[PDB]
């Protein structure tokens, strides 16, 4: 029944946000308000995803002094972007979203990725061809002009997006600042179980995006099987009288793996949160356990003569190479 961890800074962090990747600036603040009225408490932003502002606008609508929801009942997260790790851009990056989701604070800032592109305004300063422009600033400075912020009230826990276990030990073995959460993909296809008994052993919760296994993106590989379409997902649902999307869900709930599923839809929306009236055993856990099969949806990719490559798998910082 649980629905929410605890993370090393004492703060409540719910089992279930609403992920707003992929959110239009002109659909987000409906996704908002009937995610809040479904009872999320937990919201996940960046500012690469482009939607801050409309965000901002949404939450002020029913978030703060005198509202339906106090801001200290609810948990924002935001992201630093990949062109904004050079130390002098932390703190204006962190005050943009800031201004934008109109907010004193956040609950928790995460670097986007471990490795960064090229400074300026554009969030994707890319070549003719298509490829982007990197930059050589490394995590261990950023993640220092990130603690600064936590002493100036701005943000309450800092974490990291998409780092490999190496990655992590290695802003472990210089921080000031310990980082509270890890977020990634992870779904029964790419169960994470070593990064995750990893974070674990360091004190890092987990946050899982594409928990529903990006059944958009499946035409990017039309013989592939769909995980919400796997035989045994279909068949907990039936026994369980749930839907496939809750089972995907309830598995990591029971993982004690925090979920941010990305949707506009008010059905799917509300659906996600209604995952805490019912319990797999340990033998459904481990039927779920055996889909696992290192396939990785979210990799920036590239077209080159007709065929989809890894686009930043050159960059020195890149999280991919390592095993987890």
């Amino acid at each position: 029944t649980a629905s929410s961890v605890l993370l090393h800074t004492g703060q409540k962090m719910p089992l279930i946000g609403l992920g707003t990747w992929k959110s239009e600036p002109g659909q987000v603040k409906a996704a908002i308000k009937h995610a809040l009225s479904a009872g999320y408490r937990h919201i996940d932003c960046a500012s690469v995803y482009g939607n801050e502002t409309e965000i901002g606008e949404a939450l002020k609508e029913s978030v703060g002094s005198g509202k339906a929801v106090p801001r200290e009942e609810l948990f924002v997260t935001s992201k630093l972007w990949n062109t904004k790790h050079h130390p002098e851009d932390v703190e204006p990056a962190l005050r943009k979203t800031l201004a934008d989701l109109q907010l004193e604070y956040l609950d928790l800032y995460l670097m986007h990725w471990p490795y960064a592109f090229e400074r300026g305004d554009n969030p994707f300063p890319k070549n003719a061809d298509g490829t982007v422009r990197y930059d050589s600033t490394h995590y261990k400075e950023t993640w220092k002009a990130l603690e600064v912020l936590v002493a100036k009230g701005l943000v309450k826990a800092l974490g990291l997006s998409n780092f490999n276990s190496r990655q992590i030990d290695d802003v472990l073995s210089v921080a000031s600042v310990r980082p509270a959460v890890l977020q990634v993909e992870c779904h029964p296809y790419l169960a994470q179980n070593e990064l995750i008994a990893h974070c674990h052993a360091r004190g890092l919760e987990v946050t899982a995006y594409s928990p529903l296994g990006s059944s958009d993106r499946a035409w990017r590989h039309p013989d592939e099987p769909v995980l919400l379409e796997e035989p045994v997902v279909l068949a907990l649902a039936e026994k369980h009288g749930r839907s496939p999307a809750q089972i995907l869900l309830r598995w990591q709930v029971q993982r004690k793996v925090i979920c941010i599923p990305k949707s506009i839809n008010p059905s799917r929306i509300l659906q996600n949160i209604q995952v805490f009236d019912f319990t797999f055993s340990p033998e459904e856990m481990k039927q779920l356990d055996a889909l696992n099969k290192n396939w990785r949806y979210i990799v920036p990719m590239i077209t080159v003569d007709g065929k989809r490559v890894p686009r930043d798998a050159g960059h020195p910082l890149y999280p991919f190479n390592d095993p987890y």
